[PDB]
């Protein structure tokens, strides 16, 4: 049913060892949650010695739980949007700590949802 494909790879084995690892610990403080890390995507350049040579890391966090039309007030619209794109922001942050990586190699899908991560 489900069927995947891989090109061998030292430089891509250690990446996804390096992603694992990353994913088990964000697992940790989104276990029991709102939100579910989901997939997890890096890319990384010529060389692939350590968590420094990671250039990016795509987050997409899950809701762990039909009208086409909607109609608002215009505050209602902006502020809805505010929340949720400061919802992102904080998984954003949240995630920056727990690695210890800065938050502008983190980009965070929030499918389940409509926002987006810095980029």
């Amino acid at each position: 049913s489900h069927m995947i494909e891989i090109q061998a790879s030292q430089r891509a084995y250690i990446l996804e060892e390096m992603a694992v690892q990353l994913k088990k610990k964000a697992e940790e403080r989104f276990s029991h949650d709102e939100y579910k890390v989901g997939r997890i995507k890096l890319t990384a350049g010529e060389k692939v010695d350590s968590e420094e040579d990671i250039k990016t890391i795509s987050v997409y966090m899950a809701p762990s739980s039909v009208a086409p039309v909607h109609i608002d007030t215009d505050h209602a619209y902006v502020t809805k949007e505010a929340a949720e794109q400061k919802e992102a922001k904080q998984i954003q942050t949240q995630l920056a700590d727990i690695w210890e990586i800065g938050s502008e190699k983190i980009t965070v899908h929030m499918e389940g949802g409509e926002s987006v991560g810095n980029e």
